[PDB]
């Protein structure tokens, strides 16, 4: 029952932000490495567990409840649907997003942004291949 | 001069979708690990790697351009600033989104998702005085 309710969207934007929550707590932790806080950069690591805890308990009520992905409104109850989302979100990533970002970037006088970008279209390039290979490897029993 | 460009917009939705994708995997190598295919699993935990060094390449950027936090627009320069990002943050969620969530789903006939939104409101308290007590620590010298 939970389809096109306010709780279906509650949950994407929830697991949105506790994705990102436990990327940048990694992120600030490497900070706290390299200036020398470790009882600082361990916290940060421990609440990062929490938050992947969050993430994957809103993953496990968006499929409970026949719900699509949050990054690519694609089925993910099954492990073959799983990596069908994300053969779908690098498809489009490496050959739509990041070169148009890149292109953008290159228009709006950051070079080094656009080579960053490049760099990352092809690897999303290579990601995508890896996930085909995957299917193939599932369909084929 | 990122300040107000498209390429600062892009940096912060790839951050986004870097971030969602490292989740995304490793929920999907779970799936793996429990169906008993070990070498797809391990295959997506190495793509989740890439995912991981594409957002924290993108915060680099958005660093060095004196760009915010794409979580909660708050500067993320120095570690005191990170912690101020996260304080910031887990503010929000356990005193108005988590607890806003809650509300939703008790109104829509959800009560056990409800009931993980009152979860995380609390558990992002915690978090919050944790990252309080760091920001102490910091200021302390
Ligand atoms: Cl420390
Ligand atoms: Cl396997």
């Amino acid at each position: 029952d939970l389809k096109g309710t306010k709780t279906a969207e509650n949950l994407k934007q929830g697991f949105i932000g506790e994705s990102m929550a436990n990327r940048r707590y990694l992120y600030f932790a490497k900070r706290a490495d390299e200036e020398g806080y470790p009882e600082i950069a361990g916290l940060l690591r421990s609440i990062a567990e929490g938050e992947t805890a969050h993430a994957f308990g809103h993953l496990d009520f968006i499929r409970q409840g026949g719900l699509t992905d949050p990054a690519t409104d694609k089925p993910i109850g099954t492990l073959e649907q799983m990596i069908e989302s994300a053969i779908a979100g690098e498809t489009y990533e490496w050959t739509q997003m990041y070169p148009g970002f890149a292109k953008v970037a290159r228009e709006e006088g950051f070079p080094e942004v656009a080579e960053w970008f490049e760099t990352l279209a092809r690897a999303e390039k290579s990601h995508a291949e890896k996930f085909q290979n995957v299917l193939k490897q599932l369909k084929g029993g």
